């Protein structure tokens, strides 16, 4: 039926200078060895990537999808959404999200300022009259860093993003962030992955586990999701939409912009030369998130369904899909997936990896992340959330002109705590190098560092601080990809932690509860370590 994409054979041109790597790299030379490991996608492969997602599309429904959606219709009109008004969205757009081809961009938008708004108005108000015309939309080169991997290919191309211009993404707040704020929960509830802090996905995952008499759970890998989703599935999602309780305005927006940006549409590069034409999703439009997480729910419950999934608990997060049920024994579990991915290919979500069924938690692997587990204090099993760290030390190694890896550092501290990776190698770290900087109380992004334990007491329980007997998998992964990039191994890791214990002991105050509570596990004598108050007075809902 449809192509994915055309090429006018015109470059996916870069926007200005991407930079080099540095002869030293400072803040991380002491944390791996292995520096020429680490890469950036560049434009230099935008070409290659183009390839592997340009291709065909024929797509084949059925009873059991339609059935699926049926049902998701009639949770869809129990919302009620409103139109935002031009301010409101002005208001939500990121601080710098990329300017306008007009003559402004995220400052001036977010302050209300007199051209923004004017040109805002009238880009709304074309999107009121004319249903047809189709947006023009800008695509780039992701950049992003990776550790490289003979195994898979040496280095992964970049991937694209497609957008429209700053004044569309205003208007598509007005027209859909509320509905973007109230519909997954809507049609899905606790199967939505968004929702759930890293402690509350285990749980979640835990809780569905231990509901089934026999349980078998396992991950689908999609390939290039994006490329996957047909004109059809986009209108699919108006409809889900306009299935909702909405004014009248909101209604011609979002079919407006349905039939001009979402469905599809021609690409220009930076340089301004036509580049392609789109008949898949976008990646940079308000959509992408909400609609691959409901597309791929639709399209995953159903081949549940045509494939006889018994007792079926999902949890979806865009392309990403975890189904745990009752078993029905190993000779037709397999069957039962290899019609999971026939049903997928036909509906065009086609596998990357084809699934296989697992009856062990720890071995399914989703959002690149899994389960796995350890022991606390008093002796008792703690189920947590883990994930290679190739790529987070890779990118605790990505240091240029204009970019800083603590921040990224930061980040997996936080949502990876309990891990044995965070905890004995990037803690140690992180603290070492903002001691002799002395910026142990800077504020980066946000979070002030002192006060990482209390943070993580609230997001992980006090456990976090006190787990060990990590699992074999664990252990394995974690050694090997600190050999893999040349980093020190852990016996290395616990000297530095005992010498960076005493010093932040030896500051008092905040520091010193940080040398406590996070390094306990580098000690021979440890403290009981006592919830702490400061952790109480503090919500962190605003995250997840
Ligand atoms: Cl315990």
């Amino acid at each position: 039926s449809s192509m994915s994409y055309s090429w006018t054979g015109a470059l996916i041109t870069p926007c200005g200078p991407e930079e080099e790597k540095l002869p030293i790299n400072p803040l991380s030379n002491s944390l791996l060895r292995y520096h020429n490991k680490v890469y950036c996608t560049t434009s230099k492969s935008a070409s290659q990537r183009a390839k592997k997602v340009t291709f065909d599309r024929t797509q084949v429904l059925d009873a059991h999808y339609d059935s699926v959606l049926k049902d998701i219709k009639l949770a869809a009109s129990k919302v009620s959404a409103r139109l935002l008004t031009l301010q409101q969205a002005c208001q939500l757009t990121p601080p710098h999200s990329a300017r306008s081809k007009y003559g402004f961009g995220a400052k001036e938008v977010r302050s209300l300022s007199g051209r923004a708004v004017n040109h805002i108005k009238s880009v709304w108000k074309d999107l009121l009259e004319d249903p047809q015309t189709p947006i023009p939309t800008t695509i780039m080169a992701k950049n992003e860093v990776f550790c490289v991997d003979p195994a898979k290919g040496g280095k992964k191309p970049a991937r694209l993003i497609v957008y429209p211009d700053l004044g569309v993404r205003v208007c598509e707040k007005m027209a859909l962030y509320d509905i973007t704020q109230k519909l997954p929960q809507a049609v899905m509830g606790a199967s939505y992955g968004f929702q759930y802090s890293p402690a509350q996905r285990v749980e979640y995952l835990l809780k569905a586990w231990a509901e089934k008499k026999d349980p078998m759970g396992f991950s689908y890998d999609t390939r290039h999701f994006d490329s996957t989703v047909t004109e059809r599935d986009i209108r699919t999602e108006e409809s889900i939409y306009q299935a909702c309780s909405l004014p009248e305005e909101a209604r011609t927006a979002i079919h407006s912009l349905t039939e001009r940006l979402y469905v599809g549409g021609p690409m220009f590069n930076s340089k301004g030369q036509t580049c392609g034409y789109r008949r898949c999703r976008a990646s940079g439009v308000l959509t992408t998130s909400m609609g691959n997480t409901i597309t791929c729910y639709v399209k995953a419950l159903a081949a549940c369904k045509a494939a006889g999934i018994v007792a079926p608990t999902m949890l979806v997060c865009g392309d990403d899909l975890i189904v745990i049920s009752e078993s029905q024994g190993t000779e037709e579990d397999e069957r039962n997936l290899r019609a999971f991915t026939e049903a997928m290919t036909r509906y065009s979500a086609p596998p990357g990896d084809p699934p296989r069924p697992e009856y062990d938690l720890e071995l399914i692997t989703s959002c690149s992340s899994n389960v796995s587990v350890a022991l606390g204090p008093r002796g008792r099993r703690r189920y947590y959330l883990t994930r290679d760290p190739t790529t987070p030390l890779a990118r605790a190694a990505w240091e240029t002109v204009r970019h800083s890896p603590i921040n990224s550092w930061l980040g997996n501290i936080i949502q990876y705590a309990p891990t044995i990776w965070v905890r004995m190698v990037l803690m140690t770290h992180f603290f070492s190098i903002l001691m002799v900087q002395d910026t142990l109380d800077q504020n980066l992004g946000g979070v002030n560092p002192l006060d990482l334990p209390a943070i993580i007491e609230r997001l992980h329980g006090l456990d976090a601080f006190s787990m060990h007997t990590y699992s074999h998998h664990e252990l394995t992964r974690v050694a090997s990809a600190l050999r893999k990039l040349g980093a020190p191994p852990l016996r290395v890791w616990k000297s530095r932690a005992r010498a960076v214990r005493a010093s932040l002991i030896s500051r008092g105050g905040k520091a010193a509860v940080c040398g406590r509570y996070l390094f306990n596990w580098a000690v021979k004598t440890k403290l009981k370590l006592t919830p702490l108050p400061e952790a109480r007075l503090l919500d962190l809902s605003s995250w997840f």
